[PDB]
């Protein structure tokens, strides 16, 4: 049962540093990642995954400043998930978009193709020119991958904490990643709590649905 | 297996009108909604779940203009469900909050109740004090739930298709949001696909891993 999971899973405070993803679970993680959906399967993300002690150090610090207090949590956890959006939408990334997705078999004609690039295109436009707001709509997008991926994450049995407190221009000055388009937004360590994170064992905790529900 | 789901999930373009979810189903995703997690615990959302044909009919306004093609999507579904955000954050929703936490049995030390509202409003307040931004943090926060709530009722067997497609000010107007504190960003109709859902049988599109994915 999901509701279950959904109900049983909680932001890790304290990671075991001797448990480990298994590589089934590490390839699985990945599957999660590029498979969530996104509007108009624009997919404007990358993904740093580190494992290595090196490469969660480089992740680890970012949690500079006033963000001490998650360094623990990304150094000890076995997989560190950097998710990042693109900094514009160009027209390479649609073309590259609708690309994949005739080599994915999804077109029957060339008349099919050219209708969902133009289809595409439209939408992009309208925050790329209309609104000009592509760069929070690309965010967004990044965002619904990171909620996909807790509930998966959950329903594998591991354990993950969603990080905001981080230093995202330390993180994107150590990986390059303004050079390549793209600009870190939630950093997501991933394995197994210990018996010192405090927050397994308390209560979940959310407003009631006579709130935050209108059934019509 | 939730890899299962995430490969077997698909965005539903025609939905069965006489295919309904049982009330279990109907509770359970209102339970999905509710329990996402958010920054912070800040909860800055408000759902709409239609299930009346005047309900939906309501909603489906919205798919008007440009947009028409979205509007049978949102009339044959099962149950349509309407992701709101807040339009800023007030003292009154953090308080609240942190009231909750406390009823739920999450501070057992009355001097943690006061740490923790302190430090969500110091967050809060690097939002809608230094950062300006608060109104796309929570938008932020509402597109989690929505990356959520898509896996989820994939996991319950259910189909879904998230819509960005629709005039969110016709939306707004409608249900009276804007006076509330709330403003309409993604429509999610529930139910069972058509035969005629063409989506249903088309393979699925990614990018590769290559191009996504950096390990480190
Ligand atoms: C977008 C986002 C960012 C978060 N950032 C942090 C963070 O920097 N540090 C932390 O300890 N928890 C963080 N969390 C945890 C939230 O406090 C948490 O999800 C919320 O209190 C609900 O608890 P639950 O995750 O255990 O269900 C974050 C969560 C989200 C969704
Ligand atoms: C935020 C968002 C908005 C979308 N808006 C629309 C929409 O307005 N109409 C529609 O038919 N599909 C829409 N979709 C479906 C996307 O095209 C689809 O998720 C994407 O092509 C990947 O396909 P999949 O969901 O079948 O895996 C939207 C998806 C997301 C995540």
């Amino acid at each position: 049962d999901i509701i279950s999971v959904a109900l049983k899973r909680h932001s890790t405070k304290a990671f075991d540093a001797s448990k480990k993803l298994t590589a089934e679970e590490a390839e699985k993680i990945k599957t999660l990642l590029q498979y969530s959906p996104s509007s108009t399967n624009s997919q404007p993300w990358h993904f740093i995954v580190a494992s290595t002690e090196e490469g969660k150090a480089r992740v680890a610090k970012s949690a500079a400043g006033t963000y001490v207090f998650n360094e623990r949590k990304m150094l000890d956890a076995s997989h560190v998930v950097v998710f990042c959006a693109k900094t514009a939408m160009d027209d390479a990334w649609l073309e590259r978009v609708v690309d994949q997705e005739e080599a994915d078999g999804r077109f029957n004609t060339p008349e099919a193709k050219a209708a969902n690039h133009k289809g595409r295109t439209y939408f992009a436009d309208m925050h790329r020119v209309d609104l000009k707001d592509d760069d929070q709509w690309m965010a967004k997008q990044v965002y619904l991958n990171v909620g996909n991926f807790l509930l998966g994450v959950g329903a594998m049995g591991l354990d993950a904490v969603p990080i905001e407190g981080f230093d995202a221009a330390i993180l994107d000055e150590e990986f390059g990643l303004k050079e390549k388009g793209f600009t870190s937004l939630v950093v997501v360590p991933v394995g197994h709590h210990s018996v010192e994170d405090f927050n397994a064992t308390l209560p979940k905790s959310r407003l009631p649905l006579s709130t935050i529900v209108t059934e019509c």
